[PDB]
């Protein structure tokens, strides 16, 4: 059970409000655009397809009532283009960001552009937002803003130094939401995910995140690669608690807002043991080579969720294994 | 006697390089542009104009030998345009970028315009830099990084948090300059200003800075306005200290490079104390109301600049005094 959020959901279905989602095709962005629909919310909708689908966007509408689908305005449009966010404010409530480029390596490669889209689209939301006057306002931030700071798990007053271009866009995301919070008195909730995985998460591509790359290999019976000695370690953390973390968020008490919070779910598995999971969970349903670490790579990572917890009542009700399980099924379908 | 910096102007005299200033139609860029082509160096000029002046550049060409302006090579342009940023790299070897929207004010009002030259408009020279593969790069940053840090003086390593979307992109210069070093191995100089003036400092605006504002109206006749209960003090510095500074990092020792150090004299005046010095200065060339402070106004601000003197050998030879006498007559010219 995961109480309050089971309350938050029923206040939502009575008083249904009008969202933004930005990166609304990407990964974390349509499954949020799911259960957003379900919970016959209007929805308006921001994706460029740089890394999102519109395929994405076209098996959400499967899975939801077609009045559901009826109050979803999706946009085709840039963060980037400051007006395109002024017009895709009106009349919003709640603002999810989900829109940037991630990856570490593809910073190191382009800067660039991840500063363009991660800062200055980031920024262009913000501002918009603040003058539309919404409600709430939501971000996607990263694990990966605590960079060398040595403590495990991770606490969020102590980050240290960001050891890529990624890392400095998504740290100075929420350095703009706290001056945001001075000088205008608009008060953010950004939340630093860490490794999350499940259904539509992109397993094609050279920035293929690991669980689906390492997925879509056990099926087509490809090589499984290891970057390093594979002790590293993460806490991955399935989609429907990052779905649960952004609506606590959005409808947070004001207190609890002007935050940063940890959004995983307080495990370490290494990638040994996920190669592990990944198997005996495929194989349920029928049918390994080690190279270098990586340039700007993490050595060990687990999260401490306790404030979250404490100040929105969250409830990491999905560890890795189930989470896992829940997935597989999704990766046939779409692999066929 | 400024020693190592004599040192280093000799050697440029004679084995003269090729120079970046952005910014260089400014008050600070404007100096330095005076300075390299007094030592007979290759200068390629950046300006768009913003804040900048083409009389700025006139005033510099009557100071200046005609074979020394002659290697003066002005654009006019943007670094927010990245192109712009790589054609004007061509062969230089090193880079002085003071190409910002400064003032805390302008950012609180227009946040994206300043995010856009202070991230995105440094960023592009940077990185324009490293691929250039220059010799040095030095960048001027802000002693607003302090932010709500409560020591006096203040030392670099100990910053607290910014408090205005300014504090931020300068802030944000330092961190992209960091992770530069870390990830391409590109070391760089940032030099946090506190509060500079001298020849050329535009005393018209609504973003004038304190010295030239004040000295504009003394002479006009006009008011004089006092923000807050004139007792906050500041570490006026005499732009001929940041013209040394720049030079002493461009030419600095690598396990001197990437390193951020405060650029002052050491000392703290009061704005009622400086509305002192001003008038006695003015009136031996022969010629006060109160209201409320500033939001994102600094109460005190003096620096410490031992790790200048130690790892540069910087030398703050002219204190406030002797720094407005220089400064005075160029003023009356300029105002008559
Ligand atoms: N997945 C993680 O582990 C993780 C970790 C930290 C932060 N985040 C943030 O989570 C958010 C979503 O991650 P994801 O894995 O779902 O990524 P994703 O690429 O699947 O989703 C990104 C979406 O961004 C949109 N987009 C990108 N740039 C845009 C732009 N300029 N204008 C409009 N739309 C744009 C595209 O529609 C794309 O679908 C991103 O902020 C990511 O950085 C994710
Ligand atoms: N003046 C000070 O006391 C002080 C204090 C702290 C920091 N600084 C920093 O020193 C640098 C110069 O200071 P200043 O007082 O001479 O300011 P300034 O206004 O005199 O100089 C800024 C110059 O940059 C140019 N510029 C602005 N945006 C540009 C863009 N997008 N592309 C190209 N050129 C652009 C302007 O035309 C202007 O010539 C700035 O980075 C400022 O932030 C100065």
């Amino acid at each position: 059970y995961m109480s309050r959020y089971e309350e938050i959901t029923q206040q939502l279905i009575f008083s249904p409000k009008t969202w933004l989602i930005t990166g609304v095709a990407g990964f974390i962005g349509s499954n949020l655009l799911e259960k957003l629909l379900k919970l016959n919310q209007v929805v308006i909708g921001l994706d460029n397809f740089s890394t999102g689908h519109q395929y994405n966007l076209d098996e959400v509408k499967t899975l939801v009532s077609t009045e559901q689908w009826s109050r979803f305005c999706f946009i085709e449009g840039d963060i980037r283009d400051l007006t395109t966010c002024e017009q895709v404010m009106k009349g919003v409530d709640h603002v999810l960001h989900q829109a940037a480029l991630g990856s570490v390596p593809r910073s190191i490669v382009d800067p660039i552009t991840t500063n363009a889209t991660n800062i200055t689209g980031f920024l262009n939301i913000l501002h918009a937002a603040k003058n539309a006057q919404v409600q709430s306002f939501t971000y996607a931030a990263s694990s990966s803003t605590y960079g060398d700071h040595p403590a495990l798990p991770k606490v969020e007053e102590n980050i240290g130094n960001p050891l890529s271009p990624y890392a400095v866009t998504k740290y100075v995301n929420e350095i703009y939401a706290q001056v945001y919070a001075r000088t205008y008195g608009f008060k953010t909730i950004g939340l630093r995910y860490f490794n999350v995985f499940g259904r539509r998460q992109d397993p094609n591509g050279a920035y293929a995140a690991v669980i689906p790359k390492w997925t879509a290999a056990m099926l087509k019976g490809d090589d499984v690669y290891i970057n390093g000695d594979g002790e590293t370690s993460r806490d991955f953390c399935y989609i429907d608690n990052v779905i649960q973390m952004n609506i606590l968020s959005a409808l947070a008490k004001d207190s609890a807002k002007d935050n940063i919070y940890n959004v995983a779910v307080g495990d370490r598995t290494t990638l040994n043991e996920l190669s592990g999971y990944i198997y005996d969970e495929l194989n349920l349903i029928h049918h390994i080579k080690y190279r270098e670490f990586r340039s700007g790579d993490v050595r060990h990572s687990q999260a401490d969720v306790t404030k979250a917890i404490d100040l929105l009542k969250y409830r990491p009700n999905i560890k890795i294994r189930e989470g896992l399980r829940l997935s597989m099924p999704w990766y046939v379908r779409f692999l066929k």
